[PDB]
């Protein structure tokens, strides 16, 4: 499907099998004075609404109309559990402003019934610094389907990211769109196979007994790595230069601020075990020095119908680095990629320890990053999903996403995506 778009169509984006030879903004440049200050127009019965995350109330409509409307399917038997504490973290990040968290409200109720948020950063493609946004948590209510809401939404977002100033964004969508830059494989790793069984989320192979499966996945019950604890603020500076280093590698990457990683990595102090949403671990060696850096995140399902459980501990691997490989030049170099997948199979070991630990039941990592060096050694099973990358009003080359022409995981090429998109 390439011209069945009638409202991408009509968007500054790629086209599909575009062969880019300059990369680069598509529109010609504009200034926020020729931006309309008024919000577009609406449905008669709908009017736009700014959520203030700050506020009870409004944070919660949105998780809920989340919460109900995520998943596509009654019968699935599962939904996804947003938290307060979840949209804390994801949505004040330094920059944030209420008028990029938008909804739409039934006039007469107030009900909301649609929702998609904007973020500030900086991403840097090929080099390129970009200021841009990222667009995430877009969901319109199921009882406003197929009506073409959406490209409103997105229209009216485009609006007040521009009266800003900011002309480009990333956004990811499991379906395909106009040209995406890349796509990626979702992974699974199983924590607790019995559970994920019994709730349905994993298999049971022909010739297999529910034992073999649960010995196969078992994990120890300590981790590893030598040095390795969890981050804290005087671990900052360190950690930050050693991230933006790794990191430096990958073609399409999140530019952070010192301000932005800490708040993106040491989570809310005071939160439960079971609310914990941000877990980031630091290697330090005797001398002081910090050579490793992971993190994941912990989004939960909520479990229907079912006796023995109502709730499913989701962790997702998110950012990490390591200097395993700073002594090589060439990152493809064959010494290089043998040290690198040593160490990262060893870190990302203790991580499906430290996330099982924290009560996740299955561990969720994408083909991106060096993650093909680890993933299938580390039992990752093949998801169904894949995961494609966007750039809106930016035109570039396409960049690896760890995935063989077949699906499987390209373990020497890798991935050149360095962003993980939530
Ligand atoms: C510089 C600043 C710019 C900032 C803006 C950046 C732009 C990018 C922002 C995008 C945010 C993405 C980041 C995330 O949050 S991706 C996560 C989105 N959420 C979910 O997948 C879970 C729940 N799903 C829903 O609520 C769906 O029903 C949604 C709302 C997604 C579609 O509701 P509906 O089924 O009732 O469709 P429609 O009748 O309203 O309208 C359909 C039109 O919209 C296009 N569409 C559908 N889904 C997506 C999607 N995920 N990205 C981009 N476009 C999408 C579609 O191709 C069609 O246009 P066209 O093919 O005919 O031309």
């Amino acid at each position: 499907a390439m011209k069945d778009h009638k409202f991408w169509r009509t968007q500054p984006v790629k086209d599909f099998d575009e062969k880019v030879v300059e990369e680069g903004p598509i529109d010609k440049p504009k200034t926020p004075e020729d931006i309309s200050d008024k919000p577009l127009p609406l449905l008669s019965s709908f009017e736009w609404c700014s959520i203030d995350v700050d506020n009870k109330k409004q944070l919660e409509d949105v998780f809920v109309l989340l919460n109900e409307n995520y998943v596509e399917d009654r019968d699935a038997g599962f939904r996804f559990n947003y938290t307060k504490e979840f949209f804390n973290w994801a949505l004040k990040s330094p920059g944030w402003k209420k008028d990029w968290h938008i909804g739409v409200r039934v006039k007469e109720t107030q009900k909301l019934v649609a929702f998609i948020s904007a973020i500030p950063v900086t991403l840097g493609v090929r080099g390129k610094q970009v200021p841009s946004v990222e667009i995430n948590f877009l969901c319109v209510h199921k009882q406003l389907r197929s009506k073409r809401l959406t490209p409103v939404l997105i229209k009216e977002i485009t609006r007040r990211v521009n009266k800003c100033d900011i002309w480009h964004a990333l956004y990811t969508a499991g379906i395909v769109l106009p040209a995406p830059v890349s796509t990626c494989r979702y992974t699974h790793r199983p924590l607790n196979w019995k559970k994920l069984y019994e709730v349905d989320f994993t298999g049971l192979p022909d010739g297999h007994t529910e034992e073999d499966m649960i010995a196969e996945n078992a994990l120890p019950a300590k981790t590893k790595t030598a040095g390795l604890r969890k981050l804290k603020k005087e671990d900052i500076d360190q950690v930050f230069e050693l991230f933006k280093r790794y990191q430096s590698r990958f073609e399409l990457i999140q530019i952070f601020t010192k301000e932005e990683f800490e708040h993106n990595f040491i989570g809310e102090e005071s939160l439960p075990l079971d609310k914990q949403v941000i877990f980031s671990y630091v290697v330090e060696q005797p001398d002081g020095k910090i050579t490793d850096f992971f993190s994941f995140y912990s989004l939960p399902f909520t479990i229907l119908n079912n006796t023995k459980y109502k709730d499913l501990g989701i962790g997702y691997l998110y950012y990490y680095a390591t200097d395993a490989d700073f002594q090589f030049k060439d990152r493809f170099d064959p010494k290089a990629t043998k040290a690198l997948k040593t160490r990262l199979c060893e870190l990302i070991y203790d991580a499906c320890i430290l996330a099982k630990n924290a009560n996740m039941d299955v561990f969720n990592a994408l083909t991106s990053q060096d993650n093909t060096l680890f993933l299938d050694d580390l039992k990752f099973g093949p998801g169904d999903g894949f995961l494609n990358f966007y750039l809106f009003n930016y035109r570039a080359k396409p960049i690896t996403g760890g995935l063989n022409p077949d699906n499987s995981n390209d373990i020497k090429r890798r991935s050149n995506v360095g962003v993980v998109m939530l």
